């Protein structure tokens, strides 16, 4: 399993990198924009925050296949372990094919349907990123879309992975993991919710009280 | 997965060949008739449009097995590596057996039922093409027919593939791919609908807006 | 059950009114445009084609609730038995509420999700029209959307009906009827596919041959 | 439940009328042709064979709606209370509407699909007859068609009944009855198989043997 | 619910009549033979064993419908609350119809299939008795047969009841009751197994021990 | 259906009251705090924003039952149509009983499990509010919790309603509505997402373009 | 997959051997009798009709195990590639064991239950032939029996194959193939129904018309 | 598959050993008692009845582990291929561990629940024998118990087999075999029922009559 | 499978170690407290009670990652084959990573949700212990949490095992084992319930009696 954070918050990555077993960080244009730091600075900072390891993802902005290939080269020049995110559009599919021929790894992003996602894998994308919450938000069934996508890759493009993205609640991310997605990228709030629990905290308090009751101390 | 277009539109094939990872082009008599170009012109033009590679399919017209074998030879003389489509009828089954012995690859076409389709595979067809929408349109269940056919081939003729055909909506094609079909042929309209999305377009607009807001341009 | 045709083709309505038990005709802005005939001419012509009876639907064009109410009154002034189609948007929902207060019947249209649909019913729409094929075409599950919508209306707004729309194959329409939709509108092509079948034609030919064999005529 | 025989064999009807609780007899053109007896003789002979009661069904032969209406009149003159079978075609639907207005009961016959069958009920048919075995024989799913049709009638035309027809095995007829069909018509062979059983015969032999062993006779 | 014992053991009936809420006793020719007491003696003895109440069942032995009607009259003359068991055969169905006309209540017995059973209800039988264990014993699915039969009566003959019979294990009888059978007849061994339990006995022993431990007595 | 907003944002309620068919507004202590307006001002302001109608909900703050009853009376006096939210704790249940006897309507809030929810209804609560997203966020299954709660109320307290609350995505709210919840309260973000759609927006654009094409204007 | 015909009709075998990929022909005592030709003439004639190849099956007639072994040797002396059908009875199972020891291949026939079938496989039969339609006809569920039998062989005797037999409709045979039977024997009527379809015929007519329309001939 | 008889009836074993492919015979204390022959005579007699081969099972009688080990050694010395049945109790589990360490094969018997059964396998038992009918008879679900036991062994102790025991009807035994049990022991009555059938008998009669009809004899 | 006891009751462990095939003993702070014996004395006593073998588990008490590492080393210093239980919190996950690097085996404890559990495995924990009954007791679904966890480990962290913990009834433990947990820890009461049964006791009593009746003794 590859666990990613979906963020441009370098300090938060550093903090969480000692907690979670992170595979790296994913970005998208909005996430990059929120942090107000250009990629030529952000990407090496994230690399450092991870402990000088991990895989980064960053997205092309161009609207032609040729322009997207140019963007991909620029991104790959910034840092070594970098997968290029390409929106799965007409021009984006064409770009994914060209990038396959050139040996630049890609992720098919902005996926709102299973067939669209499968096409990006067949075209050469190593990862396919459905926008789970966006599908939920717009009156669809994001988890069903993930289940279908994962089925398509398993059947038809088994070397490609689902990288599930776009979460507002832990349950969405859990459901993606149960569907078999081999990679996932979490926003910071959902990531933290996985490891915050009133039930767990209460269990620990009770253990401490019992221990103190028996031994007159809270330590071994 | 082998992804085909179901078309005689040479210019459309050239355009989409740089977008999709195409395995080739399928034709049938109505499709060839629509484009008004005879096979001896059309098939080389398709081969060219694909980039001088790919797998073409064309259908016999004769009604006797011996006639169908003669047609198969004529078609193979036009395209030496073409796969010959044979309707799965009494004489069509007889022809498929003869063509197996002769070493000419076949597809069993005009399949409206699973058992009919299985029989064509057992006779030697490398592909079996159910007419999904035609079964749907005539008050049956095209997807159920495909599921059954796929089950039969998996159980009883695993060297043969389903090449699902006849589509009016992306959902039909998606369902066939979910059912495990190892090949599919799409009409131009359905193919384009897979990679056309208001939701995807809006996501990209938003990414551009957010990028511009931060950095004053929509280029990397 | 209310069976509608989804068309501006007056002659085809007259032809099919004899065959189907039609409740009326639905239109939308594209359908009206395709027919080239403005509503003040079209709607009376449809009324006549139906045999001077039936229910007609036509859609507002304005983008503000006030403007939509003005359109509704205009539309109602053309034709007595007219239900006004209102797009289920922010301003559309506002208009549906106002039209309920005024006692003008409405249909909530351009529905791509069940919750959106249900909201239009709660706001006062007598009908809710999911765009089945458009949901299918954009990588969703139009039939699942219809099942959900119908469930919501049955549970929460049982005085409102689904009027299923947007079809490319009989199977979609069949699946909507099986889901319990109490009204449906068919394009001409799908409507005619319901009632023309090679299997049925062949059965009737066989009957005629057997009758001729025994009695030496094909008539009673 | 209304149980019919599907036959032109007058002597067989008389025999089975004392065994089964028959509601009447259905015919179709092939069945009438098989017995070589014209309708004006056959239908009164059937009515007699049933005990001068019961409901008879016979099919029109004309191909225009007006012709079918004329046939219906002719059939009703032979048997005043007969139910007229009309193939569910374009002209057949038109005829069913006309016959509804005239007050002549109809059955919509030659139904190979659920939606086709539903349309006949909505047009006025009191019964709808799917051809179960014919759908089975042609690579479909007859029982699934019946289940769908029954669902449609229950939802959308509950005053109309399914009269399931066309059987090669008791299992098909059983499945139709389990599906909720409120009427059925059996060929003689299937009907007799329901009430013929090696297991039942052996049970009775054993009862007789046991009785004789104790009491020295096989009479009460 | 009507709970019957399937026996000719008068003393056992008396014993169990104060334990179970019995509706009566069923017999068949083998059961009668085992007890070596003719019906003219057995039936009044059973009536007495029940406490001078309850419903009895006894089976005809004749092989013609006319003979079965004669037997039925003889049986009804023996005792008032008597339902006549008729094997569901060709002649048995004919007899059931005649007995309906004459107002003598019947049960359709020796039922090994759902359709056969349903026919006996339609013919007039108030009860239908499938031979559950016999169907199981001969490589069928007795419980499935009961489920199907109960479905047929519920749908098609709701005034008739299933009287489930022929048991070797409580689980069979339980499964019949869960399927909705409104009457059942138990052999003595299975009846007793329902109310014999090592777990129950152990629970009671433990209650007694606890009580003695607290109060020094085993009584209130 | 009763549709609430879950907010203290008076201006936002005023805006959305003309869009949605609101039953009223729910508050909780955090939501009230975020607005920084005390209830004795907020509740009349919300009443007015709704159009001087609707039902408001507010939560007690005391931790003893007697304290909670005092809170209840105080809240009721601020505005007529006011249902008192009581946390389903030990003291909360005691307070709900007391409030039933006084005839003050209550809602049992802070529900994280079905049995807890049911108990509040049995004690007299008219509504029970599961915290769907909170259950999801802490590693449980919020929707399953709602399904079970709804089942318990339908079986055991059918006079009580589920008022589903706590949402981060439209899909959660939809799933609650599908589960049968007869009331729901939405945060502003989720409410707005129900009626925001790129697909709907694009549909309306296309209509406008088609209309303009035919008629030379975008109005009727 | 092994596809057999179940027939004694030599000319029909020769005709169909050209069309189907036949593994051989099965016979039973009734089939042989119907053809009027004794086995010592029939079996060589079938061999020739198949093209001097294929596997033949014929059934013993004796009622003792010793007699069945004598029949098997006689049958094997007629034809080299011959599998001896043995009824799965007490003496049949004894014979199957003896024939295994002698190295004569067997098929366990007249199977009406899964356990009975499995026993024949365990005793040494290479094939087990359930009588699908006979189970259906006598009020059972022949397909359920086949599913169970196939499960038993897969689990407990995987070297043995189901050879599904006894068919009145294509659907039964289809369902057996879907259940995973690795061999099947078809009567002539059902075999031919698989490969003749009004829908298929109509498709090929349309192709021919469209081709003629464009190219002014119906040939390539 | 290992097929056992559950009996002490030597003559019956001799008879059935030539019919069924037996793996051997199981005994228990009650079955041994019923035969009134001590094990030191019975076990060699059974060995001979099987043909001087096969695997025998016999149960310890001691109630301490040490006692049970002594019983085990004694049983093993009577006959080579002997598996020792040990009741899965507190002392039985202890004995099973000890017998594993000594290399004496065991079966864990008197199993009435899946977890109990699993524990015996983990302790070293090669077989685990659930008492299917006893669980059924005491108001539980024997087949479900077997399904769960089989699941536990497959997951957690795959070297161990279920040896399903305790049967009153063929259906119980069939259901165990369908659940995957790799061994089974049948009482004589149930064993015989597997291979007794009125339907099979009637099939063979009909064959004989048809053969006689054509050929003037009942032999080949 | 690894079977543990969840206890600090040294004498009970010694007693049960000869009955069950134990892998060792688990403790937690409450269980240790309950025994009133410090770890430095308890853990060697438990080692001895197991027979000087097996694996022990004990929990850290510190709240920082650095403190938890210090505790881990302290615990390893007491007992050789000891796995350190670490609560799956923020600091716990950090500690699990550190302990993985150092090669000290860990178990991720206090797991109330599947994703939380999976994270601990990904961080390096060899075992993950969901608190089954604690989840059940707080209104969740402990078994569903275990099913989800086991799926997550199987898919995403197959080297890690579920060690199911926290039981009030055998059914919970059984359900965890059915879910495929590869290790489990039982409290004493549940462990003993698995292997004590009135039904089993009664069976053995009846065996003894039958044996007595035949052989005039209860022993082999």
């Amino acid at each position: 399993m590859e666990l990613y954070l979906d963020t441009s918050d370098v300090a938060a990555v550093k903090k969480l990198a000692r907690i979670f077993p992170l595979a790296g960080v994913t970005t998208n244009p909005s996430i990059v924009a929120a942090g107000k730091t250009p990629l030529d600075e952000l990407l090496p900072a994230l690399h450092d925050a991870l402990g000088g390891k991990g895989r980064l993802f960053a997205q092309v902005m161009a609207t032609t296949a040729e322009g997207m290939v140019e963007d991909a080269r620029k991104l790959r020049a910034i840092i070594n372990d970098l997968v290029v995110k390409v929106p799965v559009t007409v021009e984006g599919l064409a770009a994914i094919k060209m990038l396959k021929a050139e040996g630049i790894p890609t992720l098919g992003t902005a996926v709102y349907g299973a067939a669209q996602g499968m096409l990006s894998a067949l075209a050469g994308a190593e990862y396919v990123a459905p926008y789970v919450n966006r599908v939920d938000a717009q009156g669809g069934d994001g988890i069903q879309t993930v289940i279908e996508l994962q089925q398509l890759l398993t059947l038809h493009a088994p070397q490609s992975k689902v990288l599930a993205a776009s979460f507002k609640t832990p349950r969405q991310a859990l459901d993606c993991l149960l569907a078999g997605c081999e990679s996932i990228t979490l926003p910071l709030d959902v990531a933290q919710q996985f490891i915050t629990s009133p039930a767990v905290d209460a269990a620990i308090v009770k253990f401490e009280q019992d221990w103190q009751g028996a031994f007159g101390r809270t330590s071994i």
